[PDB]
């Protein structure tokens, strides 16, 4: 193993490596969601921008885990990154419902790793997770929850106008 | 009684103490109205913000009365604060109708205390009330009157879109 | 329930709601303590000040819990707010002793909610509490412990003068 | 009478003239109180400043009334100014006691003039009095009430030390 490793289990090392793949795959998904709203036949700039920023955020989440792996003396392993589940993502409502499901599963994975951390008695991992990932995740899912109920009230009324105005007044103005 | 008290009646002292409870209870109500519009399933940020600022304003109104009580040589008494009448507040229209009724009754209470003040021949109380509470109250109820007729024109048309746009263009932009 | 709620239990939702009531009621207690020391026959401005700033702090502690409730997917419920235990609070010593007892029970409430959070396996709650309430509470109860021993040495020597000097050199100068 | 005079009664005109004398005499009393605390055998600088600033305030109050008399079309009449009731004023406690009694009588005079103003239906006089004198008077009598209970707790412990620390920490530092 390596000279610096201390109270870092193979069970956690392997789970951190699996979580890096999940973050990296969420990133790839948001890259796909963002460039779909840039198509000339979808053309919702604010929505493209929303998903592109989250792509970057998840890539950074994966790098932060990758660096931690190395601080603890673990060794990183990279697996294939499955392409995003869909190639066309629908409307803003369909894309937001897809994104919150995605975030929810990333959050479950953090929660599972944290439970491992405490089972393994690793206070540093538990802290690392609580400090950088657990709250960010709770805030993001609430933002997305908020966006869903606002898209749902607009789109119920007049779907095309609703999508344009949400993108216009919430995503290009908040 | 206390060395500084002069032309301050027990009838007014008791009414000021009752008005502190009313302000404090209005504050608690606006705290409840504001955090309802923050729920992920209501998600109207501007409306949450409107009621949260009024919560603060009413708490300050109660403190201003509390300080006056002490300047006049009266003694403050605090009673229980009843929880807000409702736990879920409806839509922006239902919340604004509830708020203007609330303001109207606070205003009636000021008006009643002012009438006491003049019956008791207390020029300072009458001035204190006219200077800090009576005009603020008249302006606030007119603002709320204005908001009601604007929410009512939007919501008549397309209710969901109407609520989003009011929150968007009047409360996040005025 | 709500689309965003995840790993948030009823035990804890219910417990945050009651802790909101405790904070709000501590807030109301300090309002009373602060305005008591403003009475012309007590006249200790630094003490009035001390307790008024704690009233603001506990009201904000309650709003911070209320905002988290909504981020997690929980639903806020407000109960009546019991009036402060006393109407007249005695001397600075009697007031500090009551205040440290109040903070101690607030702290026990946080400590019990923290224990719930971990029994329920809620890492985010435990983190939120550790980050915003647990340390602030330890530091405040120490500041108050310090203040009691200083008031006790002063007041032991000469009562009136000891209260005046503590208010003058510790509360109007620290 | 004068081309500008309108709804100004001869009763109010005369009462303003008597209030000018009261203010001017209160001013003369504070001039005396202030230079008494400047005597080398009293030597309480903060107490001297306190009463000298009030002397100046009362002379300005008298000038405010005189300018009003002229705006209303009234005619000012000046009577003899009786010398202060005492030539030696005792201790800070005795001097504060005397001063609060002086402000109380000035305040009763304002109140009685206000009552006249309303009996005569003089809205401008009532406003003038409310705006410039009635509140200033309620805050000053509270400050003096605060000062008396602070001097009484000090002086009750060790009279010479109590007077020195009051002058030192409240009047040279508040």
């Amino acid at each position: 193993s390596s000279q610096i490793r201390q109270n870092y289990s193979t069970e956690v090392e392997a789970a951190v490596n699996r979580l890096v793949n999940l973050y990296l795959r969420a990133s790839y998904t948001y890259l796909s969601l963002g460039f779909y709203f840039d198509r000339d036949d979808v053309a919702l700039e604010g929505v493209c921008h929303f998903f592109r920023e989250l792509a970057e955020e998840k890539r950074e989440g994966a790098e932060r885990l990758l660096k931690m792996q190395n601080q603890r003396g673990g060794r990183a392993l990279f697996q294939d990154l499955q392409k995003p589940s869909q190639d066309e993502w629908g409307t803003t409502l369909d894309a937001m419902k897809a994104a919150i499901v995605l975030e929810k599963s990333l959050n479950q994975a953090l929660l599972d790793l944290h439970a491992l951390g405490s089972a393994q008695a690793d206070p540093h991992l538990c802290d690392f997770l609580e400090s950088h990932f657990l709250d960010e995740e709770v805030k993001l899912i609430k933002k997305m929850g908020d966006h869903l109920t606002n898209i749902q009230r607009l789109v119920g009324s007049q779907a095309g106008l609703g999508e344009y105005l949400f993108e216009r007044l919430t995503l290009k103005h908040d």
